[PDB]
């Protein structure tokens, strides 16, 4: 279990609460979390989502938005996006590979 349940959809899905766009539209909380986003709104940033992997923030969503393409567009180099396979299907080999990058990204985020 530990501190990285965000590798798991269900946990990312949980992050969504008050997320407008409720069901049947390309931007359901399930499609979003599927793309790697978590929900972290604020006074001024109601619909602010962030990739648990890239840490890159993005705003301005609309019911008919495919979360993956916007993610793909504004963060072309997200390793999470390369794996055309759900985390559950990644070997522990690939998961440990992948998680080396994630942590490296985290630091590059405080690097600002
Ligand atoms: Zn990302
Ligand atoms: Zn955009």
């Amino acid at each position: 279990p530990q501190i990285w349940q965000l590798y798991l959809k269900n946990y990312r899905i949980a992050t969504f609460k008050n997320w407008p766009f409720l069901e049947d539209c390309a931007c359901t909380p399930e499609r979003m979390a599927e793309a790697g986003f978590i929900h972290c709104p604020t006074e001024n940033e109601p619909d602010l989502a962030q990739c648990f992997f890239c840490f890159k923030e993005l705003e301005g969503w609309e019911p008919d938005d495919n979360p993956i393409e916007e993610h793909r567009k504004h963060s072309p180099g997200c390793a999470f996006l390369t794996v055309k396979k759900q985390m559950e299907e990644l070997t522990v080999s690939e998961f440990l590979k992948l998680d080396r990058q994630r942590a490296k990204n985290k630091i590059a985020k405080e690097t600002n």
